[PDB]
């Protein structure tokens, strides 16, 4: 049997340590609750500088109302899945392949694909 | 709070549902125990018709003793990173990239990517 909690538990937590897409969470308000390791090493910030900023942010959609838009869509219940530029801690250019998707309670879950 | 057995539990069904990358589970002796959705997508196959497989046949491991070999070498606490090449029973041919991981409870979580 793996229809139980501990298992469930157990295989998220290989997943997000293992993963080599970027997964991360957030609060309904956007603010970053977690980000794992592949996504901390692409981006260039550690965990504790990731979970002192917003959506918005990596991809400077904050003041053009990007961030703001798009979350009302994903606590909506619409699925995100968008690509975007990102700028790195350095201020280096990616584009990744933006996923999120709502969880039972309120918070999102997020992937970052190249 | 997100370290708890309640969060971390709706965020496997959340990305196992979601996630663009193939994630199977397997028992230690290598049967396929559940399949997402990417995997059942990339493949056209169904969960249960993915369910009644075992470890090396899509990727023709058994006779070459590749899956009882590699099987072991996971079970034996080294994870697997490498690539198989596919083929699936409708006749198509695709090569992913396999990552394999022991779970705490003796399970196996693996994931397959293009490459």
């Amino acid at each position: 049997g793996t229809e139980n909690l501990y298992f469930q538990s157990n295989a998220y937590r290989a997943l997000f340590e293992h993963a080599i897409d970027g997964i991360f969470i957030m609060d309904a308000e956007g603010h970053y609750l977690d980000v794992n390791p592949a996504i901390c090493s692409a981006i260039g910030y550690t965990r504790d500088e990731f979970l002192a900023l917003d959506w918005g942010v990596l991809s400077r959609g904050v003041d053009s109302g990007w961030a703001a838009a798009s979350l009302a869509r994903i606590v909506g219940g619409e699925p995100l899945r968008e690509e975007r530029t990102v700028w790195t801690r350095n201020g280096d250019q990616l584009t990744v392949e933006l996923s999120a998707h709502l969880l039972p309670d309120g918070k999102i879950l997020g992937i970052a694909r190249d």
